[PDB]
């Protein structure tokens, strides 16, 4: 990517002021899906770094994942699989529990979507604490599935998710980072 | 538009799951069309394909599945994505819209600047069955200003009326996947 699409990329996404608190900038994704070129940039920018990495399957976790990885899959080619919170995917699944701020959480995936010798490509909207992603590699790596690589739109390098990833051996590329909690 | 092949391959994609969530339903499975790199792309491109001369503005898709086929169908348009979310997911202002569910009620909600007057829009959305999410995003489209005559689905669970309650708000409905049952 170059310095003027990332630039470009970067003012293309709207920054919430105290949202959702005083002294938090909320970056929504929302008003680079209604750029078209916008949207269309951070999703070819995406597949051009990952076409001859041999993935097999992208992997999003839902929802403004979704927006993301699927195009992502298209580009490449690949298989979709849909990682959700439980009581959506309809087959077999596994699951693993994240942490919250005041709680837990799960996230599931479809036993026969990854297989064995499958090399996968996670792709999320924004890179914050990590927790999510950190969840997905372990069923991904449960099902057999290879996975060393994660594509988001947004860093927020501030956060420690791209680090959290590194202890996974997960190598991180993201289109705009942004300061703030 | 779509050959009778085409839609055979397509049909034959998706995984049908006996007596599920609850016996006597047979359910239609999309993610295993997703899965399907060849399945997925076909359905994406026949879409793209069936409204790039219908002058669309924007495509609106409802929070999740409508992400994983409308999104990919305003690429292929070359216009924006508005999402249509569960209440208090989008930081914006936003109007919402109450449907039915099997055990209550629900909403949607929609970004107020996302639609315009003078937006022509496409909904999208991975299947039709009593069509109630999809009634609801046309009253927030059309509160905004937005003109809509067009929805368009990988499924069509045909028995479940959904297509008919549509066209009493004036939507045509297409569908790439027509199953019976409920
Ligand atoms: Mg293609």
């Amino acid at each position: 990517a170059t310095a003027q699409q990332l630039e470009y990329l970067k003012n293309s996404i709207k920054s919430i002021q105290d949202y959702p608190k005083p002294g938090i900038l909320f970056r929504d994704v929302t008003s680079l899906l209604e750029d078209p070129k916008a949207y269309a940039l951070s999703i070819d920018l995406l597949v051009e770094r990952y076409k001859n990495a041999g993935i097999t399957k992208v992997v999003g976790t839902e929802a403004r994942g979704f927006l993301f990885g699927a195009p992502v899959a298209l580009g490449l080619g690949v298989g979709f699989v849909p990682v959700r919170k439980p009581g959506k995917l309809p087959r077999e699944t596994i699951s693993e529990t994240y942490d919250l701020e005041y709680g837990t959480d799960q996230l599931e995936i479809h036993v026969d979507a990854i297989k064995p010798g499958d090399k996968v490509l996670v792709v999320d909207d924004l890179l914050a604490t990590g927790g999510t992603i950190e969840a997905t590699v372990k069923l991904i790596r449960r099902l057999g599935g290879e996975v060393a690589d994660a594509a988001f739109i947004i860093n927020l390098f501030d956060l420690g998710g791209e680090q959290r990833l590194e202890k996974q051996g997960i190598t991180s590329y993201s289109l705009v980072p942004f300061p703030g909690h």
